[PDB]
């Protein structure tokens, strides 16, 4: 057909039940990630694109970036918390890839205060337990689907978007195909 398995997706062998209806993996030390968020804005068309009622999520992983990668997940689940992912993503990236002035908790924290949030706020949630939830989520998820690469995006537990099987030479149109096969797999 037009959409086939194991080309602009793959089907998990072992479907997760209760999974996030669209559920997307990054890290800010992950040069694609940067690339989809930062150059292509694949969460952003994704978004535009699917039907009403449904509902995308995105985590942070641990793989990548050692101890400060475990920070950047803990980070994003305060980010979370708080409701600040459109506040702190890009100076996030731009702060690990870019500039690489982040090194260390402090200097995440650091981008969290130029982005307004409260110091006392930021560390209240730091240290909150919902937050260690929210981090045990995004872990969770990453286990269930077995995750080794990022960026990465699953739709309903049971399918896996494949990027590699996409033409590239323009990246609107990579774009818009990916979002189309979203839409697609979340009406399956």
């Amino acid at each position: 057909a037009q959409y086939e398995d194991g080309k602009q997706y793959t089907t998990l062998e072992k479907p997760v039940a209760g999974a996030p209806q669209v559920l997307e993996f990054f890290s800010f030390f992950c040069p694609h990630c940067y690339q989809f968020e930062e150059v292509l804005h694949i969460s952003d068309n994704v978004k535009k694109k699917l039907p009403e009622g449904v509902k995308m999520t995105k985590y942070h992983v641990n793989f990548m970036g050692g101890d400060l990668g475990k920070d950047l997940t803990q980070a994003w689940a305060v980010a979370m918390a708080l409701g600040v992912e459109d506040k702190v993503t890009v100076p996030l990236f731009e702060g690990v890839q870019k500039t690489q002035t982040i090194r260390s908790a402090s200097d995440i924290r650091d981008v969290f205060i130029n982005a307004g949030i409260k110091g006392e706020e930021y560390d209240a949630a730091w240290n909150s337990f919902v937050v260690k939830s929210l981090v045990a989520q995004q872990e969770k998820a990453a286990a269930d689907v077995q995750l080794r690469g990022v960026p990465a995006m699953f739709v309903n537990g049971k399918y896996q978007l494949n990027p590699q099987g996409m033409d590239t030479s323009n990246m609107d149109v990579f774009v818009q195909q990916y979002a189309d096969t979203v839409k697609y797999l979340s009406e399956k």
